[PDB]
């Protein structure tokens, strides 16, 4: 009883892309013609009402840089159907064969797209809560879109959120600064060689990751703005998006390619 509802026979599940405690992610086909991604809910693993709230949120969000809901099968077994992003998660994309060809212009453009999606989240007064490369999807032509797979990522979380539960758009901005290090290191785990307990105490003392090799200091300066201790002093996503879009003209006009960035 909804315009999003589709018949069960119009959806075909072709390849299992992921497993979870609550369900699976598949690639499949909708209406025989449209390639789609599909989230399933294991019967009895979580409240159907609880699972379907995801779909209710996605019905209200529509932006070119956010993975787009296409369809729902809303009675058990429940299915949530979205557009398909052919290159998979940004984390895997960076770690895999393509990583060797990505240089700073592609990585900054990817960051600018993610910032645009998060600027929409910001305009709509939502909060992501788990922004990191594992929750970004990549398509043809290096298109990047914000997603949420419901995946503790202390290393990506702002200290006021990790310590006190203060999750806001500004703690997402912190996470975006961490995501900038994942881009510029081709997907490495942040704070290399530190465990969670060291990270939280180190960051509280004022430690911040140093500038990654071959990364311009001006982009590390941007990371450090995202990691300001006071959340209201961090930049908006609107600002981050504009900075990254304009980066190679306004900020690094004499960038030259290196071996890795
Ligand atoms: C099937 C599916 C279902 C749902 C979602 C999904 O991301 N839902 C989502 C739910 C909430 C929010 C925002 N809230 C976050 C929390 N926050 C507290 C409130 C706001 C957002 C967001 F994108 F806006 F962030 C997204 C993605 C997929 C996929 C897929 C897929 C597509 N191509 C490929 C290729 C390879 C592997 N997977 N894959």
């Amino acid at each position: 009883k909804d315009a999003w509802e589709i018949p069960r026979e119009s959806l075909r599940l072709e390849v299992k892309l992921g497993q979870g405690c609550f369900g699976e992610v598949w690639m499949g086909t909708w209406n025989g013609t449209t390639r789609v991604a599909i989230k399933t809910l294991k019967p009895g693993t979580m409240s159907p009402e609880a699972f379907l709230q995801e779909a209710q949120v996605m019905k209200k969000l529509r932006h070119e840089k956010l993975v787009q809901l296409y369809a729902v099968v809303s009675e058990e077994p429940i299915y949530i159907v979205t557009e398909y992003m052919s290159k998979g998660s940004l984390l895997d994309f960076l770690k895999g064969e393509m990583g060797k060809y990505l240089r700073l212009p592609q990585l900054v453009d990817m960051a600018a797209q993610i910032a645009s999606g998060m600027a929409y989240v910001e305009r709509m007064n939502y909060v992501h809560r788990d922004l990191r490369a594992a929750n970004i999807l990549v398509g043809e032509n290096l298109v990047c879109k914000v997603a949420d797979f419901g995946l503790f990522p202390i290393k990506w979380t702002a200290p006021e959120a990790a310590l006190y539960g203060r999750f806001t758009i500004k703690s997402d901005v912190w996470s975006f600064g961490i995501l900038l290090t994942e881009l510029t290191t081709k997907g490495r785990v942040p704070y290399p060689g530190m465990v969670n307990r060291e990270v939280l105490d180190q960051v509280e003392r004022g430690y911040r990751m140093p500038c990654p090799p071959e990364c311009p200091e001006s982009l590390h300066d941007l990371m450090c703005q995202c990691w300001r201790k006071d959340p209201e002093e961090r930049p908006t996503f609107e600002y981050l998006q504009a900075f990254l879009e304009d980066y190679f003209t306004s900020t690094e006009p004499q960038y030259q390619p290196g071996e890795n960035l």
